[PDB]
């Protein structure tokens, strides 16, 4: 498996992340860290919003895929999953049309 | 790995295909069978063209994914390059993110 591919990009991400919760040893510390980089009132989301993000996502990672504009940073979840499950539903979707092809010529062909 | 996950999808599709490419012995003898199920001319797409697309997206699956309306059914090549390559770049931008969030925490708890 190549260095640039999604699968190994995959737990590499794993990799940082389960790294990040080892290090992040007190969450709360996190909370009120601007996302800027230290416009922005309290009650926004912070740094810790974001650190959540990332280990939510992991988790999806982990589980295999199962079904200013920093604004933008905060809407990569739902993108993600928009995604993954997209993926996910053509594969499913191509994997019966598969089938059909190979049943249909081996009808064609006299074999059933 | 679950069932359901796409990870363990990818590989049932991969399978299948691979499994259709032994079957398939005289590829073109697919050529002129209509996508349809038998408004469609001589020229248009067909079932040896849709064959192709499925071997065509089993490739970049085995590659672990490295960067009327059946119109709609080969538009699923591109969609799923999009999805895919935007999975990619998600995580990888991501796996940065995280790696800057895991420094920032050190830094802030004066660890270096």
């Amino acid at each position: 498996y190549p260095k640039n591919c999604l699968l190994t990009v995959m737990d590499r991400y794993s990799a940082v992340v389960r790294n990040m919760e080892q290090v992040v040893m007190i969450p709360s510390l996190l909370r009120d860290v601007q996302l800027s980089g230290p416009s922005v009132q309290d009650g926004a989301p912070d740094l810790y919003t974001y650190f959540t993000m990332l280990k939510s996502i992991c988790v999806e990672v982990d589980h295999g895929l199962l079904p200013d504009r920093i604004s933008e940073e905060l809407d990569l979840e739902a993108q993600f999953h928009l995604h993954f499950c997209s993926l996910h539903h053509i594969l499913t979707h191509l994997t019966r049309k598969a089938q059909e092809v190979t049943r249909k010529y081996q009808e064609m062909t006299g074999q059933v």
